[PDB]
């Protein structure tokens, strides 16, 4: 063909045909040299074209720009001497060739072109990009045939082109050299995120994320510390791209209509095509070379066969093992990105648009949906979302990966193959089965979760109730009664998990004893031979996670069908409507109803009717009328939040509302206030005094910065009311509205603020008041008053003008989809809806969780797994034997005894692996649920037995926190993974097993490949585990956020700031979008550097054997090089395991942590009192201190005191009186410090608590009940009779009440008594105190909060009934202690004054002074 060109031949095949293989000189000069070339000039245009679209100021020339410049300048300088030294030398006898010089022309103008663009690249923000660095690596491999040509040529001592080649071996050079600084970013401060200024070779290989990681392990990692996003990527940009595409396309759907649905899918696609495109022409890419591998193994092995194979063959079917896995490695991450970050992407397009909708929404849309049912719509609802748009493309992929491994392996052995795709079919109906077999079982478990919840809630809050009444031995029994209920549902669940598990992962072994028996068997010529044997085994591990993971593509995308619709509706619900009302300044006076009537659904009566209203602009207003007869809705009709049916109203200026119930944001109390629009000081003052918030001020800790909200401090409704009409004063708008103001405010309270805040001369006397409420304490100084009638007003007047005429009206994460880790990417969705169902509602560690498990179950189950590997070895290495027949045994000539000998031996070797690694999970079902029951055994008799002490310093939820929410991670999660990591860990020595047989020399390269990989997984596991808890930490402000928006919502359009909370979720979502996408590369540094290691050691391995082909059998290098390549896929996943694993072990930790608290003294000890120790009252001090923490002070400071029987002690005292400090006393609830208490002339020290406790009675101020019943109630134990029952039910007078129930005592008690009143539950108490019939009775306020009837009730049945018992009485009031025969009286933990009341009475004391002539 260039005949005329080269003046040598283009192409002899006899050249690749000798061992010395050299490519023709003409054609690697000629024909590679243009790919290069044709390269540039084909898109040197476009690439020109687009950077001067973005025509930006230049950055300065940096270093690194120069050194890339004056370089190529070399290589012009190269390229131009090569042209002159081939023309300026004499030679003119033989003709030169058109390709001795035409080739320096191009290179004379392609380096032009490379000066230019180079210099021109400094315009755009990102230095290098895929136009030279691609272009650089595709310059090497095409240059290198020459390079090597070359140097093989002149080694001959031919050196006619030594001219030629000293000038190639240095352009050659160069280019390395320019490649090495096109892969440096020059730093140009664009932007502090280094995403868009990482050069080509840092961004397909993350290099760029190495900053984070190294500064994540050295010292913890912080908020601050995480680059912001992308622009694009901003919460901003995608609410408004995905609003014209939404606002366009709903229109359409709404034309349909003659409720719009299938709407809201064909807005998001059209919306981001540009993304989807990118990831289906890379998705074909991954496909496509993951095919090469097992094509090129083929090759491979026929390569070990033959001893004719040249040897140049194996080197480069060793190089394009490594080159066509790193074409794959580098474009697979490139497309996990590029299709996550479309998750994140199209979660914030609807995250921040519901919001949007929200405010916007028309509460009649509102009112089907409730509270709870709105804030789960984006994080469950929308975030199902993500998964669905996580990886769409195995709806399309699966199908390709399966139809093209039939077509492979049907292409290598025959129909016989059809069997073996048979077996992996039908497994997916038993998958399915067994997957909604389980399900059914988990949820049904959740009914008996939840109740452990509400019991666990229960006895934690009122422990000190537990303490001192010892029933907490009968609720251990009760919720290990649940708790064993609840293990043996448990363990169910286990066993369809282990078959599940037995079941996929014996799977790619059970196909391949199928595949292969049915070959040979079928019929008598078919032999098996390592070229079709191995490449069928690589092909199983390839077709089965597509096979797999296919079916959960079906329930997912049908689970997202329905998630969708909850979506649909919300987005295209109807807006409210404002054309009712109407803002103009035009108007003269502020309010004006014309004939307006107004109704709250459109099938209702209207509330108003038909009323004609003007209220000037300088008056304060009042509207008085009966309860719940059109009045509560006025005030909501000028808001716009109110329907109307006919009507006309019209408002000049901004407009304050107070509701009725109170709205509170969390955050400081100023943040409530001045509702985030500034702080003046003076302003600030004034609406703070003139609201009279300081008598709760000093109250709340902290001051005016305390945490209000439900995160922190509560507060009352009078309160409650205050800050709300504070802070529509501190607002300072044109017109107030009040929807009863003063309703549950203290009546002198009430008073305050009437006058001086809105009063006769109130701040707020520029400003229209309107106000409503039907208590009549304050209408005198009202302007105007206007009484409503039947919806409608009836009289209009001040009080003086017409009223007085007649008066007679007034988890999971880290994983953001299925497909990163294939290897077992079931137990990875079963672990997200086990979170989907809750939010719908070091190495000591591990050996301490080990405990808990068998320790001698433990060296049985790993002995039954690594007995599995050697299974699998053993199957193996038996499979390379067989595959030696073919060339020993002719075909047609193979014994049918040794053919039957062959499958018999591989069905025994199939059932070895299986009857083993079946017998390991199994064993573990049976061990991991034993663990649950003895680690929260341990939980609950620790905790149950700690001292009061310790509940009072921890928080109560902290503790029931990581009762059953922490309980849940040991049973459902940590046993699935850790089960999952052992048989994961065991494929990869297994693997390095087989390799190491085969060329021993190999296992020195282990080292270096040991040191990496451990290196890479240290750095990722210290750094991925902090940017775990950061994404929760900041994800559960959103939700939080949302609930207190759309609850307190028409508050919000009152003041219309709207505006203002909108861009509050701007920075919210955005906050969270910087954490999300933060772990989404640092899950793509690790599968870049782990299949890095991954490809060295296939790559590594092909050499050893390559070389080595001397005494390597030719299916020898089946079971290394096969086994092989699955270890890229298992060297990821088992890192990421050991992460979950690290991370879910903190449960353990904290369980055991509380699991050592510090235990009390023994319940029974070896003194146990007689029947005679309770029965006569002989209670004296000898000098006993008490001491609520042990560092803190001395609380007591010795009393002595005796207390004979019949004795009503009165103690009594006014700071520090102890009378907390005595019930704690008495019971041994604290510790003793330097005394004690002796009765009946035994020690309390000495005795056993529960026998001790026991044997007295204490009646608590505050009466909380059990949720059990009333019978478990009145007696846990329920050793006494229904009778005693009664009978006591008739002294506390209950009997009346109890006989008239549903049931008497089966009445079902519900929460704290939440069907009970008050002072009904008052009254139970001192039913469980008579139970006890005891001499002892401790009394502490049991009638400061009940009423006075009840309460003379309440001593006569002490004093009537408690007559033959001695009763010590604690009260705050003196006025219930004057039939006390004995009072006393102390102060800071010192006895003041000791005798009966009448004679203390005549002795002026202390007590006397400041209680009877001062308090009396």
């Amino acid at each position: 063909m260039l005949e005329k060109f080269c003046n040598s031949t283009f192409w002899n095949s006899s050249f690749l045909d000798s061992p010395e293989a050299d490519l023709p000189l003409c054609f690697e000069q000629t024909v590679l040299v243009w790919i290069p070339l044709g390269y540039l000039w084909l898109l040197a245009p476009w690439q020109l074209l687009h950077v001067y679209k973005s025509r930006t100021k230049r950055s300065s020339t940096t270093k690194l720009y120069l050194a890339k410049q004056v370089f190529v300048g070399f290589l012009l300088i190269l390229a131009a001497i090569e042209l002159a030294l081939v023309l300026t030398e004499d030679s003119g006898q033989a003709t030169v060739p058109a390709v001795r010089y035409t080739n320096p022309s191009l290179y004379l103008g392609t380096w032009l072109l490379v000066l230019l663009i180079q210099y021109s690249r400094q315009w755009c923000v990102q230095k290098n990009s895929w136009f030279l660095s691609l272009f650089w690596i595709l310059s090497i491999l095409c240059g290198t045939f020459q390079f090597q040509t070359l140097i093989r040529t002149l080694l001959q001592g031919d050196n006619s082109n030594l001219a030629y080649s000293c000038l190639f071996f240095i352009s050659y050079g160069f280019q390395i050299l320019i490649l090495i600084f096109s892969a440096f970013s020059e730093n140009n401060e664009s932007s502090n995120n280094p995403s868009s200024i990482a050069s080509f070779l840092s961004s397909i290989t993350y290099s760029w994320y190495d900053s984070i990681i190294l500064k994540g392990y050295k010292r913890p990692l912080t908020l601050e510390d995480v680059w912001e996003v992308d622009e694009e990527m901003k919460t901003k940009t995608l609410v408004s791209k995905f609003e014209t595409h939404m606002k366009r396309e709903l229109q359409k759907a709404r034309r349909a209509l003659q409720v719009p649905k299938s709407w809201l899918m064909k807005a998001l696609f059209k919306t981001f095509y540009m993304v989807l495109l990118k990831s289906f022409l890379l998705k074909l890419v991954n496909d496509i070379f993951t095919f090469v591998s097992p094509q090129l193994l083929k090759l491979l092995i026929s390569f070990a066969s033959d001893r004719d194979t040249y040897l140049w063959i194996g080197y480069l079917c060793a190089i394009l093992l490594f080159t066509a896995a790193l074409i794959q490695s580098f474009c697979l991450q490139c497309y996990f990105q590029l299709c996550f970050k479309l998750g994140v992407k199209v979660r914030t397009a609807i995250m921040a648009s519901v919001y949007k909708k929200a405010l916007t929404l028309s509460n009649l849309a509102r009112k089907e949906y409730t509270v709870g049912e709105t804030v789960n719509l984006m994080s469950v609802d929308a975030q199902k979302l993500m998964d669905v748009t996580n990886f769409m493309h195995m709806l399309w992929s699966s199908v390709l990966q399966i139809v093209l491994s039939i077509f492979f392996l049907w292409r290598e052995l025959g129909p016989s193959v059809l069997a073996g795709v048979g077996v992996m079919v039908l497994v997916i109906p038993i998958n399915a089965i067994l997957s909604t077999k389980s399900k059914t079982i988990q949820v049904k478990n959740m009914k008996n979760k939840d109740k452990r919840l509400k019991i666990m809630n229960e006895i934690l809050s009122g422990i000190k109730i537990l303490k001192y009444f010892a029933w907490e031995p009968s609720f251990r029994d009760q919720v290990q009664n649940l708790r064993k209920k609840e293990l043996k549902n448990l363990l169910a669940f286990s066993q369809l998990q282990c078959v599940v598990i037995f079941v996929f992962q014996l799977t790619p072994v059970l196909v391949s004893v199928v595949t292969f028996s049915v070959y040979v068997l079928v019929d008598s010529n078919n032999i098996l031979d390592a070229q079709k044997a191995f490449t069928s085994i690589t092909l199983f591990n390839i077709l089965r996670f597509p096979l797999s993971m296919l079916p959960m593509m079906i329930s997912s995308m049908l689970q997202a069908s329905v998630s969708t619709e909850r979506l649909e509706k919300y987005l295209g619900g109807d807006d409210l409507d404002t054309s009712a009302i109407r803002h103009d300044c035009n108007f003269d006076k502020a309010m004006q109803f014309s004939e307006a009537s107004f109704t709250w659904e459109h099938d209702s009566e209207a509330t108003v009717r038909d009323v004609n209203l003007d209220i000037m602009a300088g008056q304060l207003v009042a509207v008085i009328g009966p309860v719940g007869s059109g009045k509560s809705s006025l005030i909501s009709a000028m808001l716009g939040e109110m329907e109307n049916v006919h009507g006309h109203i019209t408002i000049k200026g901004t407009t304050a509302y107070v509701p009725q119930q109170s709205w509170i944001q969390n955050g400081t109390i100023k943040d409530n206030i001045l509702f985030g629009t500034e702080f003046n000081e003076k302003r600030y003052q004034q609406v703070l005094e003139a609201c009279a918030l300081l008598p709760d001020l000093e109250m709340l800790p902290g001051g005016d910065l305390a945490e209000i909200g439900e995160k922190g401090i509560n507060l009352s409704g009078g309160q409650k009311q205050r800050i709300s009409l504070a802070r529509a004063t501190y607002q300072n708008l044109d017109i107030y509205l009040l929807d009863d103001p003063l309703s549950a405010v203290d009546a002198h309270v009430g008073k305050h603020i009437f006058n001086k805040v809105l009063g006769p001369n109130g701040l707020l006397k520029g400003k229209t008041r309107l106000l409503v409420t039907h208590s009549m304490h304050f209408l005198p100084q009202v302007d105007e008053i206007v009484v409503l009638g039947n919806g409608t007003i009836v009289e209009k007047g001040s009080y003086s003008a017409l009223l007085a005429k007649k008066g007679e009206f007034a988890d999971y994460g880290l994983i953001s989809s299925v497909e990163e880790i294939p290897e077992d990417a079931a137990s990875i969705t079963m672990r997200r809806e086990n979170s989907f169902r809750r939010t719908l509602s070091k190495f000591s560690i591990y050996l301490e969780y080990l405990q808990a498990i068998g320790l001698f179950s433990i060296f049985f189950i790993i002995l039954a797994f690594v007995m599995n590997s050697v299974a699998f070895i053993g199957s193996n290495l038996w499979l390379s034997a067989w595959t030696s027949d073919s060339k020993i045994f002719n075909s047609t000539d193979y014994p049918a005894s040794q053919r039957d000998m062959r499958v018999g031996v591989y069905g025994a070797l199939g059932l070895a692996q299986g009857i083993f690694v079946f017998i390991a999970h199994f064993w573990s079902a049976f061990g991991f649920v034993h663990a649950s029951n003895i680690l929260h055994k341990q939980l609950l008799n620790n905790i149950l037995r700690a001292p009061m002490r310790f509940f009072d310093t921890t928080p109560t939820g902290r503790i029931v926190n990581r009762f059953a929410g922490d309980i849940s991670t040991v049973d459902d999660t940590l046993p699935q993974s850790l089960r999952s990591w052992i048989t994961c860990f065991l494929g990869i020595i297994s693997t390095l097993v087989m390799i190491c047989m085969a060329t021993p020399v190999f296992t020195i390269i282990v080292i270096p490949l040991g040191i990496i990989y451990v290196s890479v997984q240290m750095f990722y596991v210290s750094t991925s585990r902090q940017l775990r808890r950061l994404d929760s930490v900041t994800r559960s402000p959103i939700y939080s956020h949302f609930s207190e928006t759309v609850s307190g919502l028409p508050v919000i359009r009152a003041f219309e700031h709207q505006q203002r909370f909108l861009k509050h979720n701007e920075v919210r979502i955005d906050t969270n979008q910087k954490c999300v996408f933060s772990w989404i590369t640092s899950n793509r540094w690790l599968a870049i550097r782990l299949e890095l290691v991954g490809n060295l050691t296939v790559f590594f391995s092909a050499l050893m054997m390559v070389i080595y082909r001397d005494t390597l059998s030719g299916d020898t290098v089946g079971f290394v090089l096969s086994n092989a390549l699955n270890i890229t896929q298992t060297l990821n996943w088992l890192v990421r395991m050991t992460s979950e694993i690290e991370t879910n072990i903190v449960a353990v930790e904290r369980i055991t942590e509380y699991t050592k608290v510090e235990n009390e003294a023994p319940w029974v000890t070896d003194k146990r009192p007689p029947p005679d120790w309770p029965s006569k009252g002989k209670i004296q001090f000898n000098n006993y201190q008490v001491r609520y923490r042990p560092e803190l002070d001395l609380v007591l400071r010795g009393i002595t005191c005796d207390i004979g029987s019949m004795e009503k002690i009165g103690v009594v005292g006014r700071t520090g009186a102890g009378k907390s400090s005595l019930t704690n006393c008495l019971f041994r609830i604290l510790e003793a410090a330097g005394g004690q208490i002796i009765i009946d002339g035994v020690d309390i020290a000495s005795i056993g608590l529960h026998d001790l406790r026991e044997k007295l009675t204490i009646i608590p101020q505050d009466p909380i009940l059990f949720s059990g019943s009333l019978r478990m109630n009145l007696d846990p134990f329920n050793n006494y009779s229904d009778e005693e029952i009664w009978k006591a039910l008739e002294l506390a007078h209950l009997k009346s009440f109890v006989a008239s129930l549903q049931l008497g005592l089966s009445h079902e008690v519900t929460e704290a008594g939440g069907n009970l009143s008050i002072g009904q539950r008052q009254l139970l108490c001192l039913g469980r105190a008579l139970l006890r019939k005891s001499k002892i009775l401790v009394l502490d306020e049991a009638t400061a909060a009940v009423d006075l009837e009840t309460d003379n009730l309440i001593q006569t049945t002490i004093q009537n009934e408690f007559a033959h018992c001695t009763v010590i009485t604690i009260a705050h009031r003196l006025h219930t202690i004057m039939d006390s025969d004995k009072v006393m009286v102390l102060d800071n933990g010192k006895i003041i004054e000791c005798g009966s009341p009448e004679e203390l009475l005549q002795i002026p004391g202390p007590f006397y002074f400041m209680a009877k002539e001062a308090g009396i």
